[PDB]
């Protein structure tokens, strides 16, 4: 149903906590004969105004999207509850560290292309994600990845195409500096997801590791006006390295849209076997 009956909700564990609000393992079972689906559970802690108009936004842009590559919206528990599908894999920065040895360049690849499409959808839908990272990617198994956390997405003024709002190592220089967030900001940050992947999100070669170790916020834009950018990660293909490259040009408008990066990537694939 779309609407889901408290009483009906078995708790079973904690999948995340936030500053404000956490997400927990349910079990939702009308009959009791413990047969029930497992569904991820959304709900605000301590919270405020600010927050409780910022979940209900979310709710709403969630129960709008419709991609094989975004978390499942569910329905609402009414005390606000989100209801969203379980992806029982993990976020994909646990999922890489932990299967290494088993990830190939044309597994990484595959990841790739479909955060591009669900990327892709959601700008269509004139949304920004605003904290696009292998640690907000979501697994539902070894061939399937998901786009999910939208607490931080925002939907695009009407008369314009960015926004700008009063983990700064995925954020693009306009971001830094400007605080403006646009489809061409959520780029950078894919190209920092690239990154991610390519490394196998290693803490010792992390974005967070390798920034630091190059230079707090005034000194990581001085370098990214400098030209200084992540290095090339050991054995990643020398294509795949350019496009990373082109998502972190200077200039939002000479960065390359998800629905050119899309089939970039789809025709590497095909090029790994
Ligand atoms: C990368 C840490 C993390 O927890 N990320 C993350 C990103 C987006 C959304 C959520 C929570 N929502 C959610 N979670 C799942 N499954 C899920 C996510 C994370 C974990 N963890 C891995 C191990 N550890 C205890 C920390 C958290 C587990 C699981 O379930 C297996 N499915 C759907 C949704 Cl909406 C978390």
């Amino acid at each position: 149903p779309t609407i889901f009956e408290e009483r009906h909700l078995k708790y079973i564990s904690q999948l995340g906590k936030g500053n404000f609000g956490s997400v927990e393992l349910c079990r939702y079972d009308p009959l009791g004969d413990n047969t029930g689906a497992l569904v991820a559970v959304k709900q605000l802690q301590h919270s405020g105004p600010d927050q409780q108009r910022d979940f209900q936004r979310e709710i709403q842009i969630l129960k709008a999207l419709h991609s094989d590559f975004i978390v499942k919206y569910r329905g609402v528990s009414y005390e606000l509850r989100l209801v969203m599908e379980y992806l029982p894999s993990g976020c994909l920065r646990d999922f890489l560290q932990r299967h290494r040895a088993r990830l190939d360049a044309s597994r990484l690849l595959l990841y790739s292309s479909q955060i591009c499409k669900g990327m892709e959808y959601l700008g269509s839908r004139r949304c920004v994600h605003r904290d696009l990272a292998a640690r907000n990617i979501l697994v539902e198994s070894e061939a399937h990845v998901k786009i999910a956390d939208f607490g931080l997405a925002k939907l695009l003024p009407l008369d314009k195409d960015y926004y700008v709002v009063r983990p700064i190592f995925w954020y693009a220089p306009e971001s830094l500096s400007d605080n403006i967030f646009s489809r061409q900001s959520d780029v950078w940050s894919f190209g920092v997801v690239l990154y991610e992947l390519f490394t196998y999100c290693d803490k010792s070669c992390s974005p967070s590791a390798e920034f630091l170790r190059m230079m707090a916020l005034c000194r990581l834009l001085e370098l990214l006006e400098e030209g200084q950018r992540l290095p090339a990660p050991p054995a990643c293909p020398a294509e795949v390295h350019e496009l990373m490259k082109l998502c972190w040009a200077p200039s939002p408008q000479d960065r390359p849209s998800f629905s050119a990066l899309g089939p970039q990537l789809d025709m590497l694939w095909s090029g790994s076997r």
